[PDB]
């Protein structure tokens, strides 16, 4: 079964952490919690105050054979995984062992562009932060999959569906992003994978 | 200054949940988490997986003033409201006391249709569990907002966006709404309270 790494941090975005988590279980991915930045503990406060639980520290999963890695956005989260050397390593060794960097609103111009991790990497992320973002690498767009590079990034809270469905996709095919997409009732906007 | 009491049980859709408590709080609204769990445990196993944590359990915040009772879907979740007597004692107190209630997913097809606690109104839900509405009172809509009960009800994990904007509509008003919607990056086919 595939499987996935996502990491918490406080100040962590809750709507695209837990949206993003939901729909890769829902897509029969195994996914772990990570807590990143907070010496161990597993209590995470996420930016509008949520409590969410993670189930191991980063430094005890870093190195098992997730398929993805997922970076959520929220400002202040975002800032605690850029500062952290573990956190920027580990995604580092996800890229060069042949594996997927998800990231989403503030994570792509916060952790990916001051570490240099992918260069001339195409990313999106939140807009109003798209000047944190070269502008030979910035695209304005829902979601962007940069194949070349496997770099998956998204906008904000309201394209965490695009962005988890986008994960099944590369992870578990599209047949089975358009049967998770048809649980969900989304928005007209929202591509569903039936094509 | 308005206020939100959100409950939770093991088995919640965390989607549901922990996205309408991030744009409530977005909002400006004050939200209090309840668990419903029937040993007063607070933390919370939600549908998928996630951990999260309510802040009071419900025996100790009901009393307290809140403008809006919130009952996220999931379909265990669902159950456990609809067996505890607090939770649809409560939720009685909120409609007979002029208050909004709002339900999501599972939430009005297990919880308000078997107590007949609108036994008049309109009321939408998940489509699977449609049939478990009374025909007369169904709609097919994303929100449904009877204000002649002062019922709020929605359909899915990808209409908890259009959930939590009408809550901030019905609370702050729409101009508040849009300032959250604008926020978020969220699809075209999601109303943004602009005209
Ligand atoms: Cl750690
Ligand atoms: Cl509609
Ligand atoms: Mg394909
Ligand atoms: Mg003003």
């Amino acid at each position: 079964s595939a499987s996935a790494l996502v990491c918490l941090a406080p100040g962590s975005e809750e709507t695209e952490a837990v949206t993003t988590i939901d729909l890769l279980v829902r897509g029969g991915i195994k996914v772990t919690t990570a807590s990143v930045a907070s010496d161990g503990n597993l209590a995470i406060t996420c930016s509008r105050g949520v409590k969410l639980l993670a189930d191991a520290p980063l430094v005890e999963v870093a190195d098992g054979e997730y398929d993805v890695i997922v970076l959520p956005g929220g400002i202040k989260g975002a800032e605690c995984f850029r500062d952290s050397t573990l956190l920027v390593e580990t995604v580092k060794q996800f890229h060069r062992s042949g594996r997927i960097v998800a990231a989403i609103c503030a994570a792509p111009a916060t952790v990916l562009v001051p570490h240099d991790i992918f260069p001339i990497g195409n990313m999106t992320g939140f807009p109003t932060l798209k000047d944190k973002i070269p502008a030979e690498q910035w695209l304005d767009k829902r979601v962007v999959w940069d194949a070349r590079v496997k770099l998956l990034t998204s906008q904000g809270p309201g394209t965490a569906i695009d962005f988890g469905l986008k994960i099944i996709d590369l992870l578990v095919g599209r047949e089975k992003a358009h049967e998770v997409a048809s649980q969900l009732v989304m928005a007209a906007g929202i591509y569903n994978y039936y094509e």
